[PDB]
């Protein structure tokens, strides 16, 4: 089908018992493969790309529809729809959270739980509010992507993944960072960096499972508390102690029995 095709769409198992997972920013649905091996003996396992990630055809970015983070909570609504999915488990990594998020206001009986991995609302900082960033450190870095894409892609992957700089895991990412198209990259890095979700948060009726490591270079710990002080559903808080933004691709071992419980236990 054509949007199967287009978001590289798999889906493992058969029943209704259903998990839909969806990656970050400069990553792929690979970066699921340390917890997948757990899920597919209890549940329908559904993998997809967001339009934009490397491995998807740049002919079908519409800079207009990804203008806001709501182009990709349609997307996923559309292969939650084409796949006649009535219920999922959806579990969000970074971006993917909030896309998560924004699809559960349209269409809250499309989802039975979301599981955060990485989440932020808001990564600028204000005078009431830490995401991590002040708008000059932004701008730097979107020149610095403008620049030299593969000289930003190798400086950003091992600071972004933690841990050893010499990795698999930082090896993947930087392969999958300098997978995208360069103008794409700054384009979806400069949505997301300067998305503002924070407003919304009060109207999300779907409940919330919020995890992060506790060391992460773009999501620090405070967002997590905001996140549970202002989501307008039941949720619960989990801190890992792990290293990274991708913490289920380079902490396996520490990070998805945290995930696992979140997705296996209701609050």
């Amino acid at each position: 089908g054509v949007v199967e095709e287009a978001h590289n769409v798999k889906v493992i198992g058969s029943g209704e018992a259903t998990i839909v997972l969806g990656h970050g920013f400069g990553t792929d649905q690979s970066v699921w493969k340390h917890l997948v091996p757990h899920l597919v003996d209890d549940y329908r396992v559904v993998l997809y790309d967001n339009m934009g990630a490397g491995t998807t055809n740049p002919d079908y970015f519409d800079f207009d529809r990804y203008s806001n983070l709501e182009g990709y909570s349609f997307d996923l609504i559309a292969i939650l729809e084409d796949l006649k999915i009535e219920s999922c488990i959806f579990v969000g990594h970074s971006v993917s959270a909030m896309i998560g998020v924004l699809a559960s206001l349209n269409r809250p009986d499309l989802f039975s739980k979301i599981v955060m991995i990485s989440a932020s609302p808001r990564y600028v900082n204000d005078v009431d509010y830490q995401g991590g960033f002040e708008q000059e450190d932004l701008n730097q870095l979107f020149e610095a992507i403008r620049s030299n894409y593969k000289a930003w892609c190798l400086g950003f992957a091992p600071l972004a993944v933690g841990g050893d700089m010499d990795s698999i895991a930082v090896q993947e990412f930087s392969r999958t960072l300098f997978n995208m198209r360069p103008d794409i990259a700054l384009s979806v890095g400069q949505t997301i960096f300067q998305s503002d979700m924070r407003q919304i948060l009060p109207f999300v009726t779907v409940p919330c499972h919020i995890l992060q490591s506790v060391k992460d270079l773009v999501v620090p710990v405070v967002v997590s508390e905001y996140l549970h002080a202002n989501l307008g559903c039941e949720s619960v808080v989990e801190v890992i102690p792990s290293d990274g933004h991708l913490p289920q691709l380079s902490s396996p071992d520490s990070v998805i029995p945290v995930i696992l419980r979140h997705i296996r236990n209701d609050i």
